[PDB]
């Protein structure tokens, strides 16, 4: 009891304005700021120059001690396994893997030239992968053939070239949407992906693409279905069709699966810190391609294998512009899913080290690299999660790594040719199949966010929902108008509580709560946390009138029924009450004021002033003083700008705070019967 | 300098949470509360009765001196007026007018029955009108003629009835939709209908109709159009055919269009306060009526008539169930659209003189009037704008006004039935484009939104753009959407203020906002009147750290810059900054510590938490406490079961108010230096 001493006047409001002053700050040339830029400034250029070109700025800082190794290594991990999965992806898409080799070299070169974060991988991706398969086989069917070919039993080479005709249009059209956007600065718009909703996304892409594999692990086909229910169709297909199986892909898929499974943990137990980790997946390739070479698996059980590959380069062509009014939602759903992903998984990464990453570039440079990949025979591209997860676990420093893993797929797409011929699709699923561990365990956030708070339990619960039984596009859209709807939810439910002041001092907290806080006699405050707008505006009314226990209406029933029973034989804004007064009065409280608190309300518009002034009105009509306190700068606006302040006297109403109005309201009774 | 004595000590948090105690009011039997409910309770049955029956509460309260005769002008007033305007919506919708009148007669007897609002008027309505039109044409076209008829050269007859059959269909599906949403509590959705986004659909509603029946006012047959730019298609339709046009239709039309323009205009100025108003549009059709009979224009001139009136009632008949599996979908966008107009317009004119609608009942009641009524050959109904106006703006005081507009329509259909049979189409147009008036006022609220609020302005011009160039559905899904969205976009940007004290007391206010408010000396104060939620967490850091002036990575790159340069020859929170603090100190402020205003802050969530974890634990490796002052329970609840208040020391950096956080930082300053 030393320290806090105030002694200060009453605030009530016009005190205060006539207390202070006023400044102006005026700013000069208001709309022509911008018209000094596009000068000769050498520092200005310089830094345009590096925002555009990420390139020149990152890149002297080179030391050589642990960063070289780092790197080096990083390199050789995410090479190795961009390979596999990258002809798994490639597979995926009803397109031969060369493509899927194209896409691994082409754009990863250029996006090493335009690029702000340092740790990410660059690849076919998975999700975007299966988006192009099904655009390829509804917009070119398995059964049109055109007569006037070879005239064979069967021919599978038209269909081909037109499919990857398609693929080329939809990359293109993905490209020049993507740097459109990021030219036009609409990269702002990431900050609507919570955590969650990713979590909830990644979960249902990972069992998307675990269900779609799984026909392939085990060996037979089955016709490929795309739209609402995909994930259901496919698995009753597979799961109607297990018998008639192939043992043999069967057992080599199961065999690898289990040596990468025991090799992780082994890895992740075994103290290779100070080593470098082993390329578990190269060295599954290199097993099940020697196996089925050298068991000539092909004819031997009639296995699935990767097929020829053409061992060279192809020039550049001009893809066809003749079918974007066929292909134009779908590119717009690739883009934006593609952008999301990689904008989420650079932001994750960002956070950690020491860096934040910008929005619309990376947007710029995804746009580019995919326009130049379609010029270059090269389907749509994004950031791969397990890629980059594995180049930031393994020390990558920047986007070299990317350019290692670049000069690598060049040496496979150029120097093998006919090493990875005899290669099983089963060892492809279980590489898959096992790299989606890390996605499949994020489903313990559900313990975690049923006890924290449900309102992110059921964010997630509704993107895994609407994002695996519903498309993919549809439930991206749709968890992200819910993730907002949320906020309007939220705000529409606040909690009412009626204040009570602690003994001898100035603090008004929650009256049962604390079991030693007492209303002021003739008084009761009423706190909102909340705005108050349209959509709120009945709520706090109906809660003000029921939790303080002061029902206008009521009162003035009871007292035209006692003065109905009793006969047996230029603006005024306050109006006391005539009564007889002498037993009618019903045995309750005797409040004479009631103060509302204002400092937790944000804004309010017409709606909400409307009803202040009702609740205002009807008060003073009944015969109980209304006042606000703590209103800050923009309500007073808010309320100045409606016609609410006509100051026949509602100017006084306002406090600076609760103290204050509970000792004027004091002051103003005592003047009264006491005077 | 006399009131406002506090003399209180600093409490932090620690301190006032051992100052007080803790109470439980726990409730029991959660879950079982409504168990002891349905009960042999007479009040209970007696109010649950009096809420599913309106009749029975409003009946008994019936005077004479000027109730009974202002309500029998109130429905002389409104026969007259849904007379005609209901024929025409009847027309509107490829139907005969005798289905019209069934609508002007069955729905509004039972409304009577199921009510809340005392003063709403029930009839065809325009908009529903349009929609039940545009279904029958689409449906039924007018070139499918089934050739085992009459075998004629025209026949109209079978058309007409399969658009009566599909009429009925869609009616039936609506009523039976809008008794189950009332019955599932799904009426508690209107409080989203802002006023500007009512004006603005009642607006483009009235475009709409003025439109469609400038065509009929001309007199050109034209096709009609439905879909996405079905005004500009009618537009530009009817004007492409502007010539070979009949001109004793335009004439007659313009004739009674002035004549209703120039009587209401004088009605309004003249002194018809004491009397009744006289029905202007009752004198209109029968002089039309009389005109078109004496001068025999149907086939003097070929002009178009309302045609033959079958004179009778009709039995009861059972609709079709079989076309729901086509009329699903149009059947929830006049549901929705009935419902919505109609509690606006209920709401609206219920805060006027006494009393407060519900809502789930409006719906119960809607729905068995439109189911009932496709029963008896009736398509659907809504509230009308111009008929409520005229009936509350007459000396209606219940339902009873409908009442007598039902007997007259009785009268009407089992009377007169030759009377009404040569009535040009011209007089109805023109009483309809007449009516239109008072919608078409409602432009004046654009100047007002425009100095009141931009915001309101927003919403009203996209309501206005969605609703008239694309669909009324779609219009009225996307305004409310956008009108959801509009408190995203308001919450996030905030405005960001930095606090100064005034002299010698404890009110902190704008710095640059009022010219005698100081800085207080080594410490800066930040206030955002917002949630810190996921969508406005960076925003705001980003503004701390630029506002302030105060960048930790700007201060650690200059320190470090600095040491190289002299270089020539279980859980601690807070770290002092080594330095050898001679000449390379720069010029600037000397900030010890930053405080955090949070009493306008309503909620946060993990992200929240995650980036003022990530803001404390910077300023702490910099060198500068961070304080919070006004958290409220909230706020406390958030951060606590988020993992926060891990207690090295975080939960002594809470402080109840800024002044005490002034206090607290100067102490402990103090106590530093000088002890
Ligand atoms: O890399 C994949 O296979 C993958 C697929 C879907 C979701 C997350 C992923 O890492
Ligand atoms: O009654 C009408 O004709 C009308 C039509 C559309 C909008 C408002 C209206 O009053």
């Amino acid at each position: 009891t030393q320290r806090y001493y105030v002694e200060r006047p009453i605030f009530s409001h016009p005190v205060l304005q006539e207390r202070l002053h006023k400044k102006d700050k005026i700013s000069e040339s208001i709309g022509d700021k911008l018209k000094q830029a596009f000068t000769c400034t050498p520092k200005k250029i310089r830094n345009i120059i590096y925002m555009f070109l990420p390139i020149t700025k990152w890149l002297p800082a080179y030391r050589f001690k642990e960063y070289v190794l780092g790197d080096i290594v990083s390199g050789i991990s995410t090479g190795v396994l961009q390979l596999p999965q990258g002809l798994a992806f490639a597979m995926l898409a009803a397109v031969p893997p060369v493509f899927g080799l194209y896409s691994s070299f082409y754009p990863v070169i250029m996006y090493c030239f335009f690029g702000t974060s340092r740790h990410i991988s660059i690849g076919p991706f998975a999700v975007i992968s299966l988006m192009i398969g099904g655009v390829a086989v509804r917009l070119v069917p398995d059964d049109i053939v055109i007569p006037g070919g070879v005239n064979a039993t069967n021919s599978t080479e038209a269909r081909d070239a037109l499919r990857v005709k398609v693929a080329m249009s939809v990359t293109l059209l993905t490209g020049i949407i993507q740097f459109c956007l990021g030219v036009c600065r609409f990269g702002f718009v990431a900050i609507y992906l919570t955590e969650p909703l990713v979590r909830g996304f990644t979960t249902a892409a990972a069992v998307h693409v675990f269900t779609s594999m799984l026909k392939y692990l085990f060996g037979v086909k089955t016709k490929r279905y795309s739209g609402i229910f995909s994930v259901v169709y496919s698995t009753v297909a597979v799961l109607q069709n297990v018998k008639n199986l192939n043992v043999c892909s069967l057992g080599v898929g199961l065999m690898v699966f289990g040596l990468l499974l025991g090799g992780k943990e082994f890895n992740e137990r075994f103290k290779e810190k100070l080593p470098a980790p082993i390329p578990l997946e190269f060295f599954a390739v290199v097993m099940g391609t020697g196996i089925s070479a050298g068991f000539s698996l092909h004819e031997s059980y009639n296995v699935d294998v990767v097929g020829t590959l053409p061992l060279g380069l192809l020039p550049p062509a001009n893809p066809d512009t003749s079918l974007f009014h066929l292909v134009y939602v779908d590119a717009i759903a690739i883009a934006i899913v593609g952008f999301s992903v990689t904008i989420s998984m650079a932001k994750t990464l960002a956070n950690k080290h020491g860096y934040q990453v910008d929005g619309n570039q990376e947007l710029i440079a995804l746009g580019l690299c995919n326009s130049t990949g379609s010029l270059f025979q090269t389907f749509a591209i994004s950031c791969s999660l397990s890629r980059s997860l594995v180049q930031e676990g393994t020390g990558g420093k920047t986007q070299l790594a990317g350019c290692l893993a670049s000069l690598m797929i060049l040496l496979v797409i150029l120097a093998t040719g006919f090493l990875f011929e005899s290669l099983p699709q089963a060892v492809l699923s279980a590489i898959v199949i096992v790299n989606l561990k890390g996605m499949f365990m994020q489903f313990s956030d559900l313990p975690f966010f049923w006890r924290t708070s449900k309102i992110e339990l059921t964010i997630w619960l509704t993107t895994f929902v609407s994002s695996l039984f519903l498309g993919l596009d549809y439930g991206l859209i749709t968890a992200v108008i819910i993730a907002l709807m949320t906020v309007i939810y939220r705000t529409q439910s606040p909690s009412y509580i009626v204040l009570g002041q602690l003994p001898d001092t100035d603090v008004y907290i929650d009256i049962d709560a604390y079991e030693e806080v007492k209303e002021v006699p003739g008084i009761k405050i009423f706190q909102i946390n909340a705005p108050i707008y349209y959509a709120n505006s009945d709520l706090y009314s109906s809660a003000l009138k029921r939790k303080t226990g002061v029902n206008p209406a009521f009162i003035l029933g009871a007292r035209r029924k006692a003065m109905k029973k009793y006969a047996k034989e230029p603006i005024v804004t306050k109006s006391t009450l005539p009564e007889e007064l002498q037993r009618f009065m019903p045995p309750g409280d005797n409040v004479h004021t009631i103060i509302l608190d204002f400092t937790q309300v944000n804004f309010m518009d017409s709606v909400g002033v409307k009803t202040l002034a009702g609740i205002v009105k009807e008060y003073g009509d009944v015969g109980i003083y209304v006042y606000l306190a703590g209103c800050s700068a923009q309500v007073v606006s808010d309320l100045t700008q409606n016609q609410f302040f006509e100051n026949p006297a509602l100017l006084d109403l306002l406090f600076h705070s609760i103290h204050d109005a509970v000792l004027g309201s004091q002051v103003r009774e005592a003047l009264a019967e006491q005077e």
